[PDB]
C-alpha cells in the first residue's frame, strides 16, 4: 500500500523515499513528522501541512538516540491526543527511526525490549542491526523497570 509502515493507528514508520508520497501521508491522516536525521529536508515543508520536528542524528558508531527519546514521545503524544497521526523516518534500513519507535513502544505500551523489536519487525522486517543502538536500548530497558526515565 505504502512503504510507510503502521505501527500504532497514529504512528508510522518510513524511509527518506517513505516520506516523500504526500498522497499516502494524508489518507492515514499524518499530521507529524519525526526527521531523524541531519541532513535531509523537511519534505513537503513548504505546502504548510504538517508539524514538523528534526532530530540531527548522524552516521556514526556512537550516536546517541537515547537523549532524543523523551523529545520524540512527547511530539508522538501531541499528534496522538489531537486525533493525527506521526510519520517518524530516517533512511535506508529505518535503524535510527525503528529504535525511537521500539523505544516509544517500550516506556507507553510496556512492551519488553525484545516483544517491541518483534513487534516492529513483524510490520516492518527490513531492520538494519546498530549494536550501539540496540545497546541504549536495553540501558533504557533498565531505567523504565526501575522508575528513573
Amino acid at each position: 500500500s505504502a512503504e510507510l509502515t503502521p505501527i500504532l493507528p497514529f504512528l508510522f514508520l518510513g524511509n527518506e523515499q517513505d516520506a516523500q508520497d504526500l498522497d499516502t501521508m494524508q489518507r492515514l491522516n499524518i499530521g507529524y513528522v519525526i526527521n531523524v536525521t541531519t541532513h535531509l529536508p523537511l519534505y513537503h515543508y513548504e505546502k504548510g501541512l504538517f508539524n514538523y520536528k528534526r532530530l540531527p542524528a548522524t552516521d556514526s558508531n556512537k550516536q546517541n538516540l537515547r537523549q532524543y527519546f523523551e523529545e520524540a514521545f512527547e511530539f508522538i503524544e501531541e499528534a496522538h491526543q489531537c486525533g493525527k497521526g506521526l510519520l517518524i523516518h530516517c533512511q535506508a534500513g529505518v535503524a535510527r527511526s525503528a529504535t525511537i519507535v521500539i523505544a516509544y513502544l517500550m516506556k507507553h505500551t510496556r512492551m519488553t525490549m525484545t516483544d517491541a523489536y518483534k513487534f516492529v519487525k513483524g510490520k516492518r522486517p527490513i531492520i538494519s542491526p546498530n549494536l550501539n543502538f540496540m545497546g541504549q536500548l536495553l540501558e533504557f530497558e533498565e531505567d523504565l523497570n526501575n522508575g528513573v526515565t
